[PDB]
């Protein structure tokens, strides 16, 4: 009656904690400045583009709460993993409602299409988060080719929703996809040299020398500089991209 | 000869669906389908539209269960081992959230802009009923019968109003069901947990198997604070006597409700058939 519609409206603020859990945690107030960058083509509404953004980040994080059960981590980003804290069951809830509050804020987008993307683009990634499990269980190093695959369907299947998205509501509609594996392998990879320079988490390096002191660092670092390039490259026949061009070269550092 | 992506993507959906499988094969799934088909004697909805309907409903039923059993901590289903003890939690919550989403995309090809819209509801409201069942287990807190009927409706026993709002999508028919869709969604799982219950020397979190179930709630309320050889204790407490006249008194409204929306035979044939226990 009365009393069930208050511990009701609870629950749903005790639902979202371990989203925010993983919202606090240091950097990753960098992904805006991407999004951002690509609107120098999408020239995107400002009031769909917050509601890209707001769907971008509820799908991810979401996605890392599982990833992190998943992978069967211990810490993220140096803090302890959500579940951890929160406990599996509380933080599956949370993760797997979130992904519905966004499907619902897809929908106020009021496209048909983007109901369409966003479920194709989770399959997507449901698929990579699939086969990590599946290596993961088998005791097994993917390949290098592999890897890869994995990567483009998590990662390019998360980037590729945001920048799909906006394309929807915009007049630009050349190939950006192309471009799109591209960052999403070159993002992924220096992340991963980066973090060695694992936690239950397939890292570029470590396969590289596990498919024979190794200097997988030395092979990293080249494969890396070569996709910039390729980065560039694409940018250019795209008419190219200032504020993106900026974030490339600065993020070269490592 | 890239025919090696054919083969790696090939495989992903054969591990994906694998739990999702091996609770489905576990008894019975052709009693979803006789309810859904007793509800069409009234929206009259065409017969591929149902398919996927019940498709949808019976994906999203089943991908709730292996959740509900790890949120749970349930050791057994139906029986035999439940499914993340042999495929382990993160293979077993990819294959129900995946399976989520193909629903999702199944949806999609009703091809009807509500559908997404109600699906999307019952999604939501399912995770606020696992939500409440984990808020309870945490206050260490027994619920009331009141409540815990709340949240069966906003459950599994929820996922009839899923397909019968779905169904009424498609039809002319636009009179009111919701009603008669409590009346039925505590009748199925009442009789579920009585059922389960009746079924050792064991204790009760066993039989159970971690569960509210209408009975020992009952049970537990009965000799602003915080609520051996259980069957005799339970008929000791005669939840079990309790527990049928519930179940009894809901068929009565069941067959009231059904009545003010003109009548239906093949619905009534399948209440008094399950009123076995
Ligand atoms: O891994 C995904 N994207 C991606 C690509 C490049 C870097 C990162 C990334 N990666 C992180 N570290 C590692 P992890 O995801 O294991 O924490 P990763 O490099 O192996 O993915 C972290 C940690 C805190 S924020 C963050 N972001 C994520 C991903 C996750 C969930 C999705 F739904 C889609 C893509």
């Amino acid at each position: 009656f009365q009393s069930m519609e208050k511990t009701q409206e609870t629950v749903q603020r005790i639902l979202l904690e371990p989203y925010k859990y993983l919202l606090q945690l240091p950097g990753k107030q960098v992904r805006t400045k991407l999004s951002q960058a690509f609107n120098h083509w999408l020239k995107v509404p400002e009031d769909k583009l917050q509601i890209i953004i707001e769907v971008t980040e509820m799908l991810h994080n979401a996605s890392l709460l599982i990833d992190d059960i998943e992978d069967n981590s211990k810490l993220r980003r140096g803090f302890p993993v959500a579940h951890s804290i929160y406990g599996i069951p509380s933080v599956i809830n949370s993760a797997n409602y979130v992904y519905f509050l966004g499907l619902e804020k897809v929908l106020t987008l009021d496209h048909p299409d983007a109901v369409k993307l966003f479920t194709r683009q989770l399959l997507e990634l449901h698929q990579g988060q699939g086969l990590d499990i599946y290596w993961r269980d088998n005791y097994t190093c993917p390949t290098e080719e592999e890897y890869k695959a994995m990567v483009l369907q998590k990662t390019g299947g998360l980037f590729g929703l945001a920048v799909g998205l906006m394309q929807l509501f915009s007049d630009y509609k050349e190939d950006l996809k192309p471009l799109l594996n591209t960052l999403g392998l070159f993002f992924q990879i220096r992340d991963d040299y980066a973090n060695l320079h694992t936690e239950g988490k397939f890292s570029f390096p470590t396969i590289h020398a596990i498919w024979s002191d190794v200097g997988s660092f030395e092979y990293t670092r080249n494969t890396l500089k070569e996709l910039e390039a390729k980065a560039y490259k694409q940018i250019d026949a795209r008419g190219g991209n200032p504020e993106l061009v900026a974030l490339v070269k600065h993020l070269s550092k490592m």
